[PDB]
């Protein structure tokens, strides 16, 4: 029959509160008490945890008519655009979009997006000077605005960030999403609106520039290692034939840095911070890098790729403070799992937050620990044990990305700097979409040359 559920305190907004409080400790506690499977009711939606390693598999593997990820998503549509990924008008037509985006993160681009880093940083370094103490968070945001727009958009947009304020449109577009528009989409929020706007225009603009330099440089077309995400929206077209129209481009952009800033920014705040205050640690990242590095001066996609400590030390930051706390799906028909049907209507959630805890899977899971990984394995021990990035048909398609813009930023930050944290380690503040540490997040910095 159906799962256990979380008696609700009212109705309609049923378990909202202990839920907002903290959703990932909400859940935790619940399984404790109901299972691995159970229903709470949430500002009226019916919502069930699915909360072990073992159970995952129906649904990671459902199609999208049985389990949308469109129903549940569609409440972005303000900030990427209507017709856009999660709004498009099919599975296929997103799908396809989303591959106009996985299409400007090739390999070929890789090695010139370590360039893009090496080149932020060091303008960079000339505001941090030679030592002082910053925010660690808004130093990984303020690197990743710049190189995420670069990496996707190409060059041609430092101008605008530089000079149209391009970045500061950014933050009113994304402090005005709240995790409360999943359940409100309607909520309005002019501020973003405006900002969406202002940087539709921009990245309109941006098109119309590349049209025109499409025909001064058609050899632009012909070099992988130039080819950016606007030049592939600008040259495809959908599988049927049908064009794209550059609202859907600008969106598609949109949604693209919008995936390939935050997620990314946290993770690599969260990696830095563990590293620097874990001794054994910080030595092994360091003698590794110091290996690669060899008598070579700045950094390359091959020397990247070889990084597997530092790689590990994301994948833990990744267990512990995974950026995106949960995974859903509205179940279009009824679904079993375990003893269970779930019924039609219900939203199915995943945590790589709880999943990262879990005792089942890993040994003080309290404890910053990327030897669990490297030595113990632990994350192999279940198919799903580790799910950060998600898992069978929408696993996230900008991994490998954020696997090279994170371990690339702390590499050569580190390689400037020597740097302490101050304090404790934050917990999680869950105020936000994407879920980042506690501000403030201060460090303590100093030039190794
Ligand atoms: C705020 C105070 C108090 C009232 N409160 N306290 C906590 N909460 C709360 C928190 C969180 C949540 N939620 C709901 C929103 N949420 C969430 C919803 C959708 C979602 O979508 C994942 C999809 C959509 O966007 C992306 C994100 N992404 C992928 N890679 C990197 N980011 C995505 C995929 C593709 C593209 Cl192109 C863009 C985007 Cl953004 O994947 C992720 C999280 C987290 C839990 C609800 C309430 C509160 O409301
Ligand atoms: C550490 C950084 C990142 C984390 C933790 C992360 C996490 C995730 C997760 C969990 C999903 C699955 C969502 C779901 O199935 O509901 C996902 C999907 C996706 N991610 Fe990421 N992501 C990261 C970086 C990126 C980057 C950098 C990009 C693009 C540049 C990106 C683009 C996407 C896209 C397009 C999907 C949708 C796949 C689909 O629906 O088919 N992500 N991501």
């Amino acid at each position: 029959k159906l799962p256990p559920r979380v008696p609700n305190l009212i109705p309609y907004v049923g378990s909202f509160v202990s839920f907002a409080k903290n959703p990932v400790q909400f859940i935790i506690d619940n399984s404790k008490k109901y299972g691995d499977v159970f229903t709470a009711t949430i500002l009226g939606k019916e919502m069930t945890f699915l909360n072990h390693p073992k159970i995952l598999d129906t649904f990671f593997k459902a199609t999208d008519n049985e389990l949308s990820l469109r129903d549940v998503y569609r409440f972005m549509r303000p900030v990427f655009g209507t017709g856009v990924v999660y709004d498009a008008d099919s599975t296929e037509r997103m799908m396809e979009q989303v591959k106009f985006v996985s299409s400007g993160l090739t390999t070929a681009r890789f090695r010139v997006f370590v360039d893009i880093f090496e080149d932020e940083i060091a303008h960079k370094v000339k505001e941090l000077g030679p030592e002082g103490t910053v925010d660690v968070a808004e130093l990984m945001a303020d690197l990743i605005i710049f190189t995420a727009s670069r990496c996707l958009l190409g060059d041609e947009v430092r101008q605008y960030l530089s000079e149209k304020n391009l970045g500061k449109l950014y933050h009113d577009i994304d402090d005005g999403i709240s995790p409360l528009s999943f359940f409100y989409p309607s909520l309005p929020a002019p501020k973003r609106d405006k900002a969406r706007k202002a940087v539709g225009e921009i990245f309109q603009e941006l098109l119309d520039k590349r049209r025109e330099e499409h025909k001064k440089h058609p050899e632009r077309l012909l070099d992988e290692s130039k080819m950016d995400v606007v030049d592939h929206l600008l040259t495809q077209k959908y599988k049927d034939g049908q064009e794209l129209t550059d609202v859907h481009r600008i969106g598609i952009l949109i949604a693209g840095l919008f995936a390939g800033q935050h997620t990314s920014s946290i993770t690599s705040s969260w990696t830095l911070m563990n590293v620097i205050s874990n001794k054994k640690v910080l030595e092994k990242v360091r003698k590794e890098q110091e290996e690669i590095m060899g008598s070579d001066k700045v950094l390359d996609y091959d020397k990247v790729m070889k990084m597997d400590y530092l790689e590990a030390c994301m994948k833990e930051a990744l267990r512990m403070y995974p950026p995106l706390i949960m995974i859903m799906r509205m179940a279009r028909k009824p679904r079993e799992c375990e003893q269970y049907i779930i019924p039609k209507g219900n939203i199915l959630v995943v945590s790589p937050s709880v999943a990262g805890r879990c005792t089942d899977t890993y040994t003080n899971p309290d404890v910053f620990d990327p030897e669990r990984l490297t030595e113990r394995k632990e994350h192999e021990k279940f198919k799903y044990g580790a799910v950060p990035f998600g898992a069978g048909r929408h696993k996230c398609i900008g991994e490998n990305f954020a696997l090279l813009q994170v371990k690339s930023i702390i590499s050569i930050l580190l390689r400037y700097f020597d740097m302490e944290y101050i304090g404790k380690i934050p917990d999680p503040s869950y105020t936000s979409l994407v879920v980042g540490p506690s501000p403030p997040t201060r460090m303590r910095y100093k030039l190794r040359k």
